[PDB]
């Protein structure tokens, strides 16, 4: 598809006392779709970054459209916003999974990423890793 | 003066493998900061939460402008940005503070609230709370 | 496999400072082994635990003996240790998959809970001992 | 007193659709007061474990008794149970303040912590750090 997907059903322990998410728990989830991204599309990224490769986040953010709860499906899709020198934007998409096999839109995310170089005291921009930036080809 | 203030020290635990802080622990914070403002300033607003009162939070977002490590002194001032008469926004100064006297900024949140009343089906904005809107007068 | 399996690679951000891993993402992945262990195996107590059933943990621990980092595969199973009439208590182990196929127990830990429906000291519900008649 | 104290509200984002708290954030209550203690009392042990010195985390464990939900006071008292030449063990008894000024055993943590030196497959038992043994000694 036209996204990275993170099928992710909700956790019992991850709502709050009225029955909806806690708020945090959707960035939790971002990361969640990040990281598994790296591992299965570009882990050469995955090995830099423990070396002298640090991607820096420069702002992440998260509108809320419907309120779920424990047990519902969700389908977090990822998507490459804006592809620049040595930043890049991606997008998520917080989708609940109806049981008659509609797609509702809960939630939308977007988080910025700028890619530094060198020692974490003095830094250097960099531009982005060759193999990170053939993965995210067909999720533009 | 101009704001609330929650102070932390940035956690062994919060710090991960290179000497970064995962940006969830940013709002993990700032969830901690909207908490402590209410049960010391507005208490009574915790007592209508758990009846009819709802807090929605309709988007959060953050900025960083630089890296911080473990044991590094933070000041999380919480200022009101924001007053309309049914939904209420949050700004969050990032501020770590030096051994010397310093105040570097190195990150900014934003919170936008919804004050809600009902049922799960049927919800219907309402009023500011008094004094939860009384609470705001000196950090406005 | 006598056992109920939960893969999980360590996360990047699951460690801290010194390059180990925070003891509580150890119990969270419990957690996650639990959950995933009833969606699969018995979805009624899932049906049953949200409105009147409550699965009320009467104590959890975890004891570690290795050490692991970023990026280590670890493969979870979970067992029934102990079966009762209104408790039952479960078994975690920790094992850190080596890169040639090598396995090591890393850490093991138990979690003991005790069935109520505030609350009534209730039946272990049968959907959830005939699923766990395989990992007794 | 006869212990280290750290006072906790119990938060609405800490409290699941059931009205019941999860066991892991006990778990996060008792490491937070531990590193409290850690970051008040003894400072010196933050500095070295960053080098060779190592605080393994042997055994870790909390027993519930009751229940507790959101807005409950909490006062988490850790003690000394246990102290040898390279080993310890705290207690965390978890303190209900009530309104009346009661006090209920809601539930109890323990943690076993060896101290060891050398890079991870040298490592060797090692005495406590005297920063450490000389911080425990209101808890005799």
């Amino acid at each position: 598809p036209d996204y990275f997907e993170l099928r992710h059903t909700v956790g019992f322990e991850e709502t709050n006392l009225v029955g909806n998410v806690y708020y945090v728990n959707y960035l939790r989830w971002q990361g969640r779709c990040r990281e598994l991204f790296l591992k299965e599309r570009a882990p050469s990224v995955l090995a830099e970054v423990q070396e002298d490769l640090k991607l820096f986040t420069l702002k992440v953010d998260c509108e809320f459209f419907a309120e779920i709860t424990a047990f519902d499906e969700l389908s977090i899709r990822m998507r490459l916003s804006e592809l620049r020198q040595t930043q890049l934007e991606f997008t998520f998409d917080y989708i609940k999974l109806g049981d008659d096999g509609g797609e509702t839109l809960v939630a939308r995310g977007r988080q910025r990423i700028a890619c530094m170089r060198g020692p974490n005291t003095a830094t250097v921009p960099t531009l982005i890793p060759e193999a990170l930036a053939e993965a995210l080809a067909p999720y533009s």
